[PDB]
C-alpha cells in the first residue's frame, strides 16, 4: 500500500504545515501538524477542558463506530518549545491521504498548554519519530507509520516541504518525480529515538565549505535550523547590522537585507537553503527588525534541521531495519 497527502503552510512565515488526516468511522478530518521530532498521534477532542479550545476541530470518539477506549491508558508529552499536552487513549481506525491503519492510538487531549489554544489552524500533532518516544503509559503505543510499515509497499515516508506553498508527505514509495539528481543517504542513529544523523559541514553564500561534523535531527516539527553556536555566527556575520537580541530570543536582522544563503553537507552532497527561507519576517507588527531563520541550538542540547533547512530538499525517511535519511536537491 502506500498513502499520499499535500501538507500546508499555517500562515504566511511557514510556521508549522498541517496536513489532514481522517479518523474514526464516519471519518472526522482533522488537520495535523506532522512532527518527525516526536511520536505521539494527539488530537483536540470532546474532552478537553472547554476553555483551552479555541477554533480546533475536535475529535469526538462517541461518534465514531470504531473507537475504543484503551483502558487504563495515559499520556502526557512536553516539546522543546514548552508547550504541553496531556490526557487519555483511544484505538481508531486513521487514514492518511489514501492510506489507513486499523487499531491505531488515537491520544485524546483533556488538557493543552496556551500556544496550542492560541493556534487555530492546528488539531493534533502526528508522531513520525521512533515509538520508542511515545509518551502512553502504562502500555507504549506505536506511530502511525510503525503500524503502517508491514503493509507499504517500501518501509519509508518522505516529507517535501515547500517553501511558501503547500508540499506532499508521501508512504510506502519514493516519487522520483519530485527531486533533481540523485538522493544521498547518510546514517542514522536511533539511540534518543529521533532521526539523528551527521552534517558534513557547511557554507555561508558563496564562501568556501567548511568541512566539519554536525549531529542533529530531521525535524519537520520544527520550524527554524538550530545549529551550534559557532556555525550561526559565522552567518549573521555576513548580514549587514545583524545581531543576537536577548530580548527578542535570537539573531534579527534588518528587514532591509538580503540574505545570503546557507548550504549543509550530506556526505559529499550539498542542499543549498535560498536566503528569503532564512527571513521570517518583523518582530513585531510594523518593525524594521526581522527575525532569523537559523538560531544557535546552545540552549537547547541537540542540533535541529526544522523546516527552514528540511523544505529545501526532498527528505526520505527510510524505515528499513536499519534506518537511514535521504536528502535530494529539488
Amino acid at each position: 500500500s502506500t498513502g499520499s497527502a499535500t501538507t500546508t503552510p499555517i500562515d504566511s512565515l511557514d510556521d508549522a504545515y498541517i496536513t489532514p488526516v481522517q479518523i474514526g468511522t464516519p471519518a472526522q478530518t482533522l488537520n495535523l501538524d506532522f512532527d518527525t521530532g516526536s511520536s505521539d498521534l494527539w488530537v483536540f477532542s470532546s474532552e478537553t477542558t472547554a476553555s483551552e479550545v479555541d477554533g480546533q476541530t475536535i475529535y469526538t470518539p462517541s461518534k465514531s463506530t470504531t473507537a475504543k477506549l484503551l483502558s487504563g491508558a495515559t499520556w502526557s508529552i512536553s516539546y522543546g518549545d514548552g508547550s504541553s499536552s496531556s490526557g487519555d487513549v483511544y484505538t481508531d481506525t486513521v487514514s492518511v491521504g489514501g492510506l489507513t491503519v486499523t487499531g491505531q492510538a488515537v491520544e485524546s487531549a483533556k488538557k493543552v498548554s496556551s500556544s496550542f489554544t492560541e493556534d487555530s489552524t492546528i488539531d493534533g500533532l502526528l508522531g513520525l519519530a521512533f515509538s520508542t518516544l511515545n509518551t502512553v503509559s502504562p502500555t507504549q503505543q506505536k506511530t502511525f507509520f510503525d503500524n503502517a510499515k508491514a503493509s507499504l509497499d517500501s518501509p519509508v515516508f518522505t516529507a517535501d516541504l515547500g517553501y511558501h506553498a503547500p508540499g506532499t508527505y508521501n508512504f510506502g514509495f519514493i516519487d522520483t518525480t519530485a527531486y533533481t539528481g540523485s538522493i544521498t543517504y547518510t546514517a542514522v542513529s536511533t539511540k534518543q529515538g529521533f532521526w539523528e544523523w551527521t552534517s558534513t559541514g557547511y557554507a555561508v553564500g558563496s564562501g568556501t565549505f567548511k568541512s566539519t561534523s554536525i549531529d542533529g535531527i530531521a525535524d519537520t516539527g520544527t520550524t527554524l535550523l538550530y545549529l551550534p553556536a559557532t556555525v550561526v555566527s559565522a552567518y549573521w556575520a555576513q548580514v549587514s547590522g545583524a545581531k543576537s537580541s536577548s530580548s527578542v530570543g535570537g539573531y534579527v536582522f534588518p528587514c532591509s537585507a538580503t540574505l545570503p544563503s546557507f548550504t549543509f553537507g550530506v556526505g559529499s552532497a550539498r542542499i543549498v537553503i535560498p536566503g528569503d527561507y532564512i527571513d521570517f519576517g518583523p518582530i513585531s507588527t510594523g518593525s524594521s527588525s526581522c527575525f532569523g531563520g537559523i538560531q544557535s541550538s546552545a540552549g537547547i542540547g541537540i542540533n535541529i534541521f526544522g523546516d527552514v533547512a528540511l523544505k529545501a530538499a526532498f527528505v526520505v525517511f527510510n524505515g528499513a531495519t536499519t534506518p537511514t535519511l535521504g536528502f535530494a536537491s529539488k
